[PDB]
């Protein structure tokens, strides 16, 4: 990776992402990870949106 993140995430995993629109964390599933920037593309579960948010902004979920 270009930058090495302390947060270790993989594709197919859901995390909680901070919705850039509301500033809160919602369950979002990681679609793709960009290790170059340390950012991941996530899809908000239920709502069905997707944003590229840094791994640092990804939080661990409960029950998964
Ligand atoms: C991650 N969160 C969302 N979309 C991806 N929320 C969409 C609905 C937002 C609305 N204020 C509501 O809460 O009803």
């Amino acid at each position: 990776a270009s930058t090495q993140p302390t947060h270790s995430w993989k594709v197919g995993d859901k995390c909680m992402a901070v919705w850039s629109e509301d500033g809160q964390c919602y369950e979002a599933e990681i679609e793709e990870i960009d290790e170059e920037n340390g950012t991941a593309a996530i899809t908000f579960a239920g709502y069905g949106n997707a944003e590229v948010t840094p791994l640092l902004n990804l939080k661990p979920v409960e029950e998964g």
